[PDB]
């Protein structure tokens, strides 16, 4: 459960916010180094479920290796390509559906295996997600924000929640459950068929829930079609047990990816 730090190699930055780096295990094995900016954690916790984060495999899941334990170090799988967020937002891609579409199946097909464990994401988005060198996408800091102090982040009225990615039961409640993982994945869905643009695109996290309180909703993006829109709009029913799994949902995908080719 516990990496020594000594077999670390660190060999780039790979970005600041606390700081990840790009370094190696034991001379071989490419790692992302997550070191945690001190008070920022309640580390105990942390250290405590991350024991049970990493029986946590699966393809599609961010690969958890182990911890150091100042400041603390969360020892990760590395992916070459970044943040699912940005790498939609380089237009030079030029993605084709057909690849769009299997980025939300690689996402779907980590989230039923969360689901068959009875875990929460609790912060699904495409900031979440990471993209490796084949350009295949995983979702990383599953369970993460139940350990984070800034109070921004932490509440439903704070600066820094995930408005645009809440149920409504989450924005008026706080009442988390996998229907509230469901209601984020079609948001996902949305931010990849739309190329990584900000959901509620004109307005505010304010003007969002009221929107959302009202019962209206994202609406389609070009690049999906009909079939793929049905997907994402019934991830976001006003009723939570009007919600798909995230079985059905990757049978529906899987579904789709036959239809168009
Ligand atoms: O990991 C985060 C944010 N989450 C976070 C959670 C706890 C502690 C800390 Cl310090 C951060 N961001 C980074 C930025 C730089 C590009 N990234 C990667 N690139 C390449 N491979 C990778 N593996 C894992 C992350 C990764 C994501």
């Amino acid at each position: 459960w516990e990496i020594d730090p000594k077999d670390l190699t660190f060999l780039k930055e790979l970005g600041t916010g606390g700081v990840v780096k790009y370094g190696k295990w034991r001379g071989q094995y490419d790692v992302a180094i997550k070191m945690i900016k001190e008070g920022s954690m309640s580390e105990d916790e942390f250290i405590e479920e991350a024991k049970v984060m990493m029986n946590l495999s699966h393809e599609k899941l961010v690969q958890l290796y182990g911890v150091c334990t100042r400041p603390i170090f969360i020892i990760t799988e590395y992916m070459a390509n970044g943040c699912l967020l940005n790498y939609l937002r380089e237009m030079r891609h030029r993605f084709q559906t057909q690849q769009l579409l299997e980025m939300c199946k690689d996402v779907c097909e980590a989230m039923e295996y969360l689901e068959s464990k009875q875990f929460l994401h609790r912060d699904l988005a495409a900031r979440n997600c990471l993209v490796n060198d084949q350009g295949v996408v995983k979702v990383s800091d599953f369970g993460l924000s139940r350990y984070v102090l800034d109070d921004e982040y932490t509440s439903s009225v704070g600066s820094k929640f995930p408005v645009r990615w809440s149920p409504p039961e989450v924005l008026m409640y706080s009442k988390f459950s996998s229907k509230s993982d469901i209601w984020a994945f079609g948001v996902l869905m949305w931010e990849i068929y739309s190329l990584g643009k900000m959901p509620y695109e004109r307005f505010t996290n304010s003007e969002t829930a009221e929107h959302i309180a009202q019962g209206l909703r994202l609406y389609r993006p070009h690049l999906a079609s009909e079939k793929v829109y049905t997907i994402m709009y019934s991830c976001w029913h006003e009723k939570a047990d009007e919600r798909p799994t995230f079985k059905i949902l990757l049978s529906n995908i899987l579904d789709v990816m036959d239809e168009e080719s």
